[PDB]
């Protein structure tokens, strides 16, 4: 659809851990099973073949019996440093992660991460209503991100004490 628009998702966080420690988080499977789309209680299954061109599927357990689906592709994997992923696999989009590393003169690590997803425009939508569904859009990502990171957080933290 040309009249199809990317909302992007911009986060920095600042963490105390080595860079080492988040990209672990990002690209280890008995870690990412406890954070990423999932949890250590609701995943189902998980698979990760973390190299370039390999494929990741997250099932996730919802209410109701009902599971979600989550599929994509490591794109790119410089380690400590950059990982850029899809969301999506190669009916529907691939959403774009690309989420980098800096080591602080201080802390552990800067994390910049990017996020970019493609949000569909319904029949006869005026521009204010298209509008305002990417930014719904924008601020459910926004949220939902955040709220990942802070349970990777912990993730992180509990290796650390444990
Ligand atoms: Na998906």
């Amino acid at each position: 659809n040309v009249e199809n628009e990317h909302v992007e998702v911009e986060i920095e966080k600042l963490y105390k851990f080595s860079p080492e420690l988040v990209y672990e988080a990002w690209t280890k499977k008995d870690l990412l099973k406890q954070w990423f789309m999932t949890s250590a209680r609701t995943n189902k299954e998980i698979e990760a073949d973390v190299k370039e061109g390999g494929k990741y599927r997250i099932v996730d357990q919802q209410r109701n019996g009902k599971v979600n689906v989550i599929e994509g592709i490591y794109e790119s994997l410089v380690m400590d440093e950059y990982v850029k992923m899809t969301i999506g696999m190669p009916s529907e989009t691939q959403d774009v992660i690309e989420v980098e590393f800096f080591e602080r003169e201080t802390g552990g690590t800067q994390m910049l991460f990017y996020y970019r997803s493609l949000v569909e425009k319904e029949r006869r939508f005026t521009n204010l209503e298209y509008k305002q569904k990417k930014k719904e859009y924008h601020d459910a990502m926004v949220h939902g991100f955040e709220l990942m990171f802070d349970k990777m957080y912990h993730v992180i933290e509990t290796s650390t004490q444990q």
